[PDB]
């Protein structure tokens, strides 16, 4: 019974085996693997009748290590093999695990493990439960682990791994164990074109930054795996409009100038070569590269994985369920969540929330605010532009995200107000200093952090909680557990018990969601959308958080290791086309709905 | 449901904890507790109330390391405490536990430990579950960690481990969550004996080598353990014919002359300095010695824990039920059981066993062999007493243990048939060399398989094999396990008959000479055999021997080879041990003796 995985519309996702138990009749155990269990201790007290008998209360339960309880159990998580199937020396490894599953494991020590199963196939011999014949063979045989994937998530994988690893972070390795289904608040639909929004934003970001080079050369094909759609190639022949490329199924390809005449070469973020006018400059013979066929599998381009990363997290801002969640490029690369994990200063983006604040002490999206010089201590926030509007309205402040402006709202709004809202916004008390950066987007945030706060303004004013779980049903069909959360709108439900608390007034969530709107409507075929760019210093992160009454969705783009990402890649270059490719497609036939 | 170890007199001696669960309905856990699980992790999506709910599915079950599933288990383990019992800091210490129960648990972690539950404490302030008050008193308590002991093994030790080790060495720690009972055939009374037999012997041989000063000087007291009725004390002031030693409680005692003056100073293994004529001489301040004192209590006595080391081990020679089994001085001091894994070479008691071989060809204990110098090769065995006594009877060449004889006797036999009856009684392949050495007992052996060995004479001529379970009952009550063990003599107690490894006539005549040995060559017995045995330099003593009901082993010795002293002998060594535990064990019991079925 392992832990089962679903989205909301019902489709089974992803599967996690935990501590595997597959009992046998005795009468099934090969008289070997008895054997090897004889052989492999030097003296029992309990030839040796007694030890056999003993063996037979136990050949279910032992601990053989990596979750195998009993012999079936370890002959399949090691060799995927039925007890039937076990070869002597194999039968022998297993035999030896008993005594101290972790010293003899041939996972962890596969040395020890190939010490402990030789002796105990030599004792097989001096017992003559074994032939001379079959010990030469038994100790020339190598490991030979063919470990099956107990771990099933080829669908929609961060989703799936979102589940196993929060599971697995507070209530450690036990609850995978509990054999229960967890119905989560994934939408299918959402969830595949959020995949595809991302790489395919991120293919457009990588792409017009330039071809970097064969990611190897002169390596083994074998060592590479396909994934977000490239396949490993290596070319065998280049010519001077195309080349030749070796696949993984053994098969030869040709890329024609059009699926490579892309590749300008990438000589920095700021920076791409001259366009190229052979295929020697974009690569040689040995070299390993990513291609993908079209539709029909009649064509073939020259791909390149990005190096840049980037994540998108929607959320329903009425009761902070989560429809989609993508964390990187594709899974493959890493099990790294960004919408989770990724910790990055969130820039201009964190204004909507401070403006909000003065808009709380009575101001309006019209009352004027002063965009001249200032200073705190020694420091002096200067505007990006190095320009300074005088006295302009609140709103155009905001859409110019201007630093002086925003210094002087947190001093009108004192900076523990702010934390304190930042807090309530979802913002972790730590990573928000008691200093005057922080109206810049100098906290170090979470996307799911800032996809919470968004939600203040889609909801008018409340808080509501990021959650993937909708219910848990044990093995045996009984409801365990059922989401109880708090909603911002409760007669919007029914288009329920806990009603969230309210955190900003309603009508500076109103006012806020309308320049918001008036913002996007000033940098899809809708009218009910709402949203903020961000960019950090050196253009390090690019952000786009935005939404409707029905959805929030917060893209990030930027590498794992801050660089600049170019000059010209801000939120609205880089997150904004993630952010419109999947609101565009997610909305698509529902109809308009604001706060 | 611990693992429960039984004496074949049904009492119950041990007691193996596994795996423990102490389920709790969820409106019993503090809510403090609950608390210190939603900080325990910055985000959770699943304030955030939803941790609390999907926690319920969990709180019972949840890994928290030491064999502790869920927080009752835990607060158990750690703190012998209920959860209603816990200090808020205990409850931020369990809650950081599911995450790594390894690279957080106070046991193995303590500097991580607190690191992880100080943060706990500080995020649940934070988060206003508790109070700065709460807050500054939990971070300022320490670990206090109050682990009960589950493995319960305070009446037969070495009998209790024996169930444990061979079920955990077969099987793993499977075995003990199990919840069986083991009916063992060990015999509560023999064990008793045997236990007392090995301490008294061991202290006997300790004494008279004299003391060889305290076992640690200007070390914790704390870092010692009582055993063996010795209790732990440092030396806190010397006077001219007295010492105050501090024990373990706490209470100062004060040793008088008469407990200390038997101290004469042990100079090597064949010498002793003078008779101490000063308390100076025994003792110095900050030294840690052991005391012992009355059957009540009176005054205390400087005693010694023995260096040397011994086991004894006693079995049924008509089925191998081991009814007594005595690993060393105490299991508290070593915890390694030399009757099961202590190697040694066997010397002399190796001799009835190739001296029966020469008897199957046709010799009588009577028949005249041949003790002059002999030449094996490159090899010349010598008499232990450098002495050639020429033509004697078979008899008396293995009670004076003649190495000449017994090298001529293997010529006679044959190494092969020799090595294939040392292999027939339980000895190892590996540990019996192909040579003519073997006669004078250099193969190395274990007790028990010496113990087994012996029984051959006891029983007529079978071999039996070593067991320790009578039956195994599941939690429930039902028989899961029940023994079927090869018996020498079927109308004698399915059933299983034992093969046999010597001829009826070659068994017999070799337990009369042994008899004869023991009668005419050292309790009021007529029904006793025995053989004693002594290594190069005196670096073993053994003793083995039997009546028809029960075959004893006795070993003594040093861990790492060392002689015993020039003296030092079977002797005099072992023979006293297995005297005292024989001349118990077979009180009251009438006479047994062995069978001869021509
Ligand atoms: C918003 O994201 C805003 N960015 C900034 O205030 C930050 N850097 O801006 C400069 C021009 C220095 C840059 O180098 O990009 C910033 C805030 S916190 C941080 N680490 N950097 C931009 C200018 N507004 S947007 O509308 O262009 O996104
Ligand atoms: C038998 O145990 C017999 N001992 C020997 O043959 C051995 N050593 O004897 C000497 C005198 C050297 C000794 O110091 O004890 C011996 C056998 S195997 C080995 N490594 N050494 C003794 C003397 N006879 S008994 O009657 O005491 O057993």
């Amino acid at each position: 019974k392992p832990l089962q995985v679903y989205t909301a519309d019902n489709q089974l996702i992803a599967e996690y085996g935990g501590k595997l138990s597959i009992p046998v009749e005795y009468k099934q155990i090969p008289p070997n693997f008895i054997h090897a269990f004889l052989a492999a201790e030097d003296s029992s007290f309990f030839q040796n009748l007694s030890k056999e008998d003993i063996l037979s209360l136990y050949v279910n339960k032992i601990f053989l290590g990596k979750n195998a309880y009993g012999i079936a159990a370890a002959a399949k998580i090691y060799y995927n093999k039925s007890i039937n199937e076990l070869s002597i020396a194999q039968m022998a490894m297993i035999a030896g695990l008993p005594k101290a599953p972790s010293k003899y494991n041939p996972v962890v020590n596969p040395e020890r493990a190939l010490e402990r199963r030789n002796w105990i196939l030599g004792r097989m011999l001096q017992l003559g439960y074994i032939s001379q014949a079959e010990y030469q063979k038994a100790v020339a045989e190598p490991i030979n682990l063919n470990m099956p994937n107990r771990d099933l998530n080829n669908i929609h994988p961060y989703a799936g791994e979102m589940v196993r690893s929060e599971l697995v972070k507070h209530f450690g390795e036990q609850a995978i164990d509990s054999g229960y289904k967890v119905y989560t608040t994934i939408n299918a639909k959402r969830q595949a074109i959020a995949e595809k929004a991302v790489q395919d934003g991120l293919e457009a970001y990588d792409r017009r930054h330039g071809w970097r080079g064969a990611e190897a050369h002169d390596k083994p094909l074998s060592e590479f795996r396909a994934y977000a759609n490239t396949y490993p190639a290596q070319v065998t022949k280049v010519n001077s409009s195309s080349f030749e490329a070796l696949m993984q199924d053994g098969s030869t390809v040709t890329v024609q100038w059009s699926g490579m005449s892309w590749a300008r070469p990438y000589r920095n973020a700021n920076s791409v070569g001259a366009a190229p006018s052979r295929a020697s400059q974009i690569v040689k013979v040995k070299d390993i590269v990513r291609l993908r066929p079209n539709e029909a599998k009649t064509a073939w381009s020259l791909v390149q994985v990005p190096k840049v990363q980037g994540q998108l997290i929607a959320i329903n801002p009425n009761d902070g369920s989560i429809e989609a969640i993508v964390g990187g490029y594709n899974f493959y690369q890493s099990k790294f969540n960004r919408a989770l994990q990724g910790w990055r200063q969130p820039g201009s983006t964190i204004k909507p929330f401070l403006y909000a604040l003065a808009l709380e002490r009575g101001m309006t999206p019209y009352s004027m605010v002063n965009d001249s010089p200032i200073t705190i201590g020694k420091w002096t926030p200067k505007n990006s532009d190095g320009r300074y509007l005088g006295m302009i309205p609140l709103r155009r402040a905001l859409y110019l995200s201007r630093n002086t402006v925003s210094v002087r709202l947190l001093q009108t709004v004192g900076i523990e107000r702010t934390r304190q809202l930042f807090m309530d916004f979802g913002l972790q008390e730590d990573q928000i200093p008691r200093n005057y950066t922080i109206a810049l987007g100098t906290p170090q945030v979470l996307p799911i952090q800032m996809a919470t706060g968004y939600a203040t303004f889609a909801n008018g004013g409340y808080r509501v909680q990021p959650h993937f779980i909708q219910r848990i049903e044990d093995a045996y069909g009984k409801v365990i557990y059922e989401a109880k959360p708090e909603y911002a709108c409760i007669p919007c439900i029914n288009a329920q018990y806990r009603q969230a608390q309210r955190i900003l007034k309603s009508s500076s969530a109103y006012d806020m969601a309308n320049i918001l709107r008036d913002v996007i409507e000033h940098g899809i075929g809708r009218s009910d959308l709402g949203g903020k760019t961000g960019t950090t210093n050196d253009a390090k992160d690019a952000w786009f958080a935005g939404f409707n009454g029905k959805l929030v969705t917060v893209t990030w783009v930027g590498f794992d290791q801050p660089t600049t990402l170019g000059r010209r890649e801000y939120g609205g270059i880089a997150a904004l086309p993630i952010w419109i490719n999947f609101m565009g497609q997610a909305l698509q036939g529902t109809p308009a709905a604001w706060v």
